[PDB]
């Protein structure tokens, strides 16, 4: 997260870290057994880390649970990142508490201009590299579809939206992939892709979760 702030320990209790020897992506807990992340975060051997603040220090509220299965969206296209969504099942149910909590799925899509919270352990520098260790947060609005498509002509599908600031300075960044965009208490986005971080006219692009709620619910119910 570039241009954000330190969330505060466990203030985003649905935020998870995906770990394969090291943190490599975010995700969002949607019930005690299931996490939603980006399909481009897929790999084998994932451990889901819940209740994290400092990802380099055991602080006492963590739960580390291996994934038993991953399900990439059937229509995911790795070249264009269309349908950049994946479900991860936990081998044992998380113990839900005030610091480890699920986020509700959308009942409808959110409007342009709605303010959202984006969070993650990614790079905090728009030029160069610095990783923060504690969870960073950013308040950012959903941008109009026309401004999104103007920023990335030929690349935005109906399964994507932009959020952030066309003037730059505040954005998601490397290592935030797969993490949440929450608006009005619902998981509306997944950190998906962009061009650089916090550059003018290059906002972050997010998977449009509201298009996937039926697939999420049916997939969880059958797996
Ligand atoms: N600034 C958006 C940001 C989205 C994730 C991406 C990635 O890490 O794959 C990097 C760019
Ligand atoms: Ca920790």
């Amino acid at each position: 997260i570039v241009g954000g702030y330190t969330c505060g320990a466990n203030t985003v209790p649905y935020q998870v870290s995906l770990n394969s020897g090291y943190h490599f992506c975010g995700g969002s807990l949607i019930n005690s057994q299931w996490v939603v992340s980006a399909a481009h975060c897929y790999k084998s051997g994932i451990q889901v880390r819940l209740g994290e603040d400092n990802i380099n220090v055991v602080e006492g509220n963590e739960q580390f649970i291996s994934a038993s299965k991953s399900i990439v969206h059937p229509s995911y296209n790795s070249n264009t990142l269309n349908n950049d969504i994946m479900l991860i099942k936990l081998k044992s149910a998380a113990s839900l508490n005030s610091r480890v909590a699920s986020i509700s799925l959308p009942t409808s899509c959110a409007s342009a201009g709605t303010q959202c919270l984006i969070s993650g352990w990614g790079n905090t520098k728009s030029s160069g590299t610095s990783y923060p260790d504690v969870l960073k947060c950013l308040k950012a609005p959903i941008l109009s579809d026309s401004s999104c498509k103007s920023a990335y002509p030929g690349q935005i599908t109906s399964n994507m939206f932009c959020a952030g600031y066309l003037e730059g300075g505040k954005d998601s960044c490397q290592g935030d992939s797969g993490g949440p965009v929450v608006c009005s208490g619902k998981l509306q986005g997944i950190v998906s892709w962009g061009s650089g971080c916090a550059q003018k006219n290059k906002p972050g692009v997010y998977t449009k979760v509201c298009n996937y709620v039926s697939w999420i619910k049916q997939t969880i119910a059958s797996n």
